[PDB]
């Protein structure tokens, strides 16, 4: 019955940086291994980053590893998602899910739980030079 809840989307510039958060509900967090999942505007979702039951091992998208850092804190029930350097291509609704039993790369069918999502559009101000 865990609930989660992403925050911390919102417009950035490209260059910009952006931290989310997914809370989970209860306090058997520490139970559960976490996974940022993302969708970019009418395209299937893709895995972005996931952290085992305790930070120990983590990984990321090919896309993202080295500009993204995900970490958990348990005494706040909650996982992060540190990206760096946006990019327009970033620009998606980002999801994070929870799993008992699973941790790893990808793995997007296996989760059991997920959030609500959280918009991030890594947008410019549309200036064109001609």
């Amino acid at each position: 019955d865990v609930q989660l809840v992403e925050s911390g989307g919102g417009l950035v510039h490209p260059g910009g940086s952006l931290r989310l958060s997914c809370a989970a509900s209860g306090r058997t967090f520490s139970d559960y291994a976490l996974g940022w999942f993302r969708q970019a505007p009418g395209k299937d979702r893709e895995f972005v980053a996931a952290i085992s039951w305790s930070g120990g091992s983590t990984y990321y998208a090919d896309s993202v590893q080295g500009r993204f850092t995900i970490s958990r804190d348990n005494d706040k029930n909650s996982v992060y998602l540190q990206m760096n350097s946006l990019k327009p291509e970033d620009t998606a609704v980002y999801y994070c899910a929870a799993d008992k039993y699973y941790t790893g790369p990808g793995g997007e069918s296996v989760y059991d739980y997920w959030g609500r999502g959280t918009q991030v559009t890594v947008s410019s101000h549309h200036h064109h030079h001609h």
